[PDB]
């Protein structure tokens, strides 16, 4: 094809172990877009995807420079690398926190797609912007408007020419493949999370969560996808700062759109006059959403224990920036 996949076609894929993709502190800052790539590979070569769906080298590199070129290099943090790192997340929980012993190849296959595509085209602004703002997406969908886009997407380069890395399966086995990312895409709408993960919580709490269950499988799954999508929260401090500074630029980006394009005053947590309260805010976002998330993560298998661990250490570091 074009210049960039034959370099990364052509280029050795180093091992896991000198990528250190299965680190839970993993940063991605010193790597260069085909290295992520490469890393990409490497991901899909362990959990032995490649070998056991018969994925053809030229298709798989194809797909993951289709997926890269269709996230927006404009957006500051819902971009290639923010899905990238969501991926090399869900790898790390699945070795290093051993959960590919609880999960089947075909489970872990959508989960990996799903995790690499679960953001594609986002445009650096909100499900509410997009409804408040009547964009033709929020004529198509009522609910998860973002996330079902992405879906959309994700299928559509799944489905383009010399793209199909699943075609090796059958019919059935793709049918419930498919089936599995359009739930772990939709999962990683919050709204969706802060409605089903009270049945999570209370499953662990009373020891009753059981992953043969099929409706409980679903659900884990779903948190798994909302545990690897924050994961920045969990991350050593000066990867977590770094990352901040991406979700404070995107955030304030949008909120000067609804000043001028929709006549609005944004809410606290879009307004760059308020950027003094960012530690006080991720105090309170990791309390509200992220803290019992990890915590009950670690119920499912103690080696995620790290991303509480990590979790746990931005929380004291922000509430003493907090403190001022
Ligand atoms: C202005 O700048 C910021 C303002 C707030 C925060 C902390 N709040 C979030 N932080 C992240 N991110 C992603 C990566 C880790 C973390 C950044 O550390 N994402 C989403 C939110 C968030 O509040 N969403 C709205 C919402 N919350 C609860 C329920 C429904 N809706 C961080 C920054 Cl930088
Ligand atoms: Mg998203
Ligand atoms: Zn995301």
């Amino acid at each position: 094809e074009t210049r960039e996949l034959q370099s990364l076609a052509a280029a050795v894929v180093p091992s896991a172990q000198t990528l250190k993709i299965t680190d839970f502190s993993f940063s991605d800052f010193e790597l260069s877009d085909l290295e992520t790539a490469l890393c990409t590979i490497r991901m899909f070569t362990d959990l032995n995807l490649v070998q056991n769906f018969q994925m053809k080298h030229e298709v798989l590199c194809r797909w993951i420079l289709s997926v890269k070129k269709n996230y927006r290099k404009n957006v500051a943090y819902h971009n290639w690398r923010h899905a990238f790192n969501t991926a090399q997340c869900m790898f790390a929980a699945l070795k290093a926190g051993k959960i590919q012993n609880k999960l089947t190849d075909l489970e872990i296959l959508a989960l990996l797609i799903a995790a690499l595509s679960h953001d594609l085209d986002h445009r650096g602004v909100n499900n509410s912007y997009i409804q408040r703002s009547e964009h033709p997406l929020a004529q198509l969908y009522c609910h998860s408007i973002m996330e079902h886009h992405h879906f959309d997407q994700c299928l559509m380069i799944l489905n383009s020419p010399g793209n199909q890395i699943l075609s090796g399966l059958s019919i059935e086995e793709y049918k419930t493949t498919l089936k599995i990312i359009k739930q772990a895409i939709l999962a990683t709408d919050l709204a969706l999370y802060i409605k089903r993960r009270g049945e999570f919580f209370e499953l662990i709490r009373k020891n009753q969560f059981n992953l043969e269950d099929p409706h409980q499988k679903e659900l884990f799954l779903a948190m798994l996808m909302t545990a690897c999508d924050l994961s920045a929260i969990t991350k050593p401090w000066p990867i977590q700062q770094r990352i901040a500074e991406l979700v404070a630029t995107e955030f304030f980006d949008q909120g000067d759109r609804e000043r001028k394009e929709l006549n609005i005053e944004p809410t606290d947590l879009m307004n760059r006059e308020k950027k003094n309260k960012i530690p006080s805010m991720q105090v309170g976002f990791i309390d509200a959403i992220c803290l019992q998330l990890y915590e009950a993560l670690t119920h499912v298998s103690e080696d995620c224990f790290p991303l509480l661990d990590g979790c746990r250490k931005n929380r004291q570091k922000w509430q003493a920036l907090a403190e001022q």
